[PDB]
């Protein structure tokens, strides 16, 4: 039932944005008793942040298919675009992914989910980047991080200056740049 | 004015709660005047959030062209770019509010479209410094510069305190360096 929750939750998020995920309009999309809901999460936030944790695990286990040694431009690509609005499934993510970004103004929960998530994918860049000699790696990760959540929000606001081609072009631009000075 | 009025207490709602807090009827009480004075002005909740959005990009607007460009496009592309970090309380209430708007944008044409021209707006006089400087992929260059302050700014919204002004700064003159990497400039 948790996980029909997270999973009923990013499905209003998607459709309506997060004002739209009461507890109720998640239950009717999941089963499931108003009640059921209320016996898994005491609280409304508690149920956003379960369904923040599910989203970010899934991007995590992405992330690590996709990012698996060789070439790293071709592996950095693969990482960051699975953050940008570039086909329907990921412009459904990166709208709810920042939805919970901008909840996590009012809401401790998701600000130190988001937190401990960026640290994680982060540090990863950041090895990805000491591993091949990059100047300034972690400053250069951080800010190709920052970069793709900023392309991302851009695009979701604005599709037509954000096409998935311009997106594209605009992520091997800044992996380009991050890459000067590396080996190689 | 009275439009302008609501669209401040919209600001003032919006900048402690969100914007799920921005109810026509949360705004009317935080500006101190009935619902139907709301509505008059505004015949939809829609056409109250476009109004207030574009009060808040023309002030950031205003900023961006107050920049003195002088001869030295690092430091003018910095001191525009600064306008839009939230480096102080003003500019985190900014952020918080932009950042909101842009979400919602997803939804909502009339928000997508300010969203949109505001973009172009800023993109177009980045593109216009980059391209005067012979920069390599000067437009996309630009689009990057823009993307990293709003996805610095949206980080910040949550972890305010672990994004103080000078980790932002440096940050994008971090950015800033890259961007100018083979343009014609002196260091
Ligand atoms: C220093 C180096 C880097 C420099 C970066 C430069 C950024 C450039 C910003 C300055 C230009 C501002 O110019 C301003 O543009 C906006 C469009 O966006 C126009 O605004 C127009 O569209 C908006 C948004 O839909 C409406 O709310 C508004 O009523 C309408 O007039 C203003 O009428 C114009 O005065
Ligand atoms: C005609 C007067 N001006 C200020 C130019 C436009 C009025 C519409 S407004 O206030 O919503 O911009
Ligand atoms: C409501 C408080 N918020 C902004 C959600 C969390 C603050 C995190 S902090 O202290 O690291 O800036």
């Amino acid at each position: 039932s948790p996980e029909r929750l997270a999973a009923a939750l990013f499905d209003v998020a998607a459709e309506s944005g997060l004002e739209g995920a009461s507890v109720r309009e998640v239950a009717k999309r999941a089963g499931v008793s108003i009640g059921a809901v209320q016996h898994h999460f005491s609280t409304k936030d508690e149920m956003f942040a379960f369904a923040l944790r599910t989203l970010v695990d899934k991007l995590l286990a992405r992330l690590s298919e996709v990012e698996r040694g060789g070439d790293p431009a071709r592996a950095l690509f693969a990482a960051m675009s699975q953050l940008l609005p570039l086909d329907e499934a990921r412009s459904r993510e990166a709208h709810v992914m920042a939805a919970f970004a901008v909840r996590a103004a009012t809401s401790p929960s998701l600000a130190e989910i988001r937190r401990k998530t960026l640290f994680t994918i982060r540090t990863g860049l950041s090895a990805v980047l000491i591993g091949i000699g990059t100047p300034e790696a972690e400053t250069r990760a951080a800010l190709l991080l920052a970069t793709v959540d900023g392309l991302a929000l851009d695009a979701i606001g604005s599709p037509a200056l954000y096409p998935p081609e311009y997106l594209e072009h605009a992520l091997d631009i800044q992996i380009g740049m991050i890459l000067q000075g590396a080996d190689v």
